[PDB]
């Protein structure tokens, strides 16, 4: 209901395209690109990957595993999708605990 940054982010897409990954001993790197340009993201030790060399990720999708920050999601995929995001995103933790209450409110 705050809008705020979960300890464990995870890096959205800004842009929709193509996905790209790399070896170095370090730090790891997703590339989202498309025929136009492309992206690079700084995705540290702890970041577990859910996207996977070769396929298309929309804006704002994960590409980190995780928590997502309200804000990011409003710049890259709009507000109707933080809108959308909040919403099932709150009604996650009370359906997981029996409570019943229509999306309305």
């Amino acid at each position: 209901f705050e809008a705020r940054r979960p300890k464990a982010k995870a890096v959205i897409s800004e842009i929709d395209g193509v996905v790209r990954i790399e070896e170095t001993e370090e730090k790891l790197s997703v590339f989202v690109e498309s025929e136009g340009f492309s992206k690079e993201y700084k995705l540290p030790k702890e970041a577990r990957l859910l996207v996977k060399d070769g396929d298309y990720v929309e804006a704002g999708q994960p590409l980190t595993r995780g928590a997502i920050d309200p804000h990011q999601l409003l710049e890259a995929k709009g507000p109707e999708a933080v809108e959308r995001y909040l919403v099932e995103e709150i009604q996650k933790v009370y359906r997981a605990q029996g409570v019943k209450l229509h999306d309305k409110h």
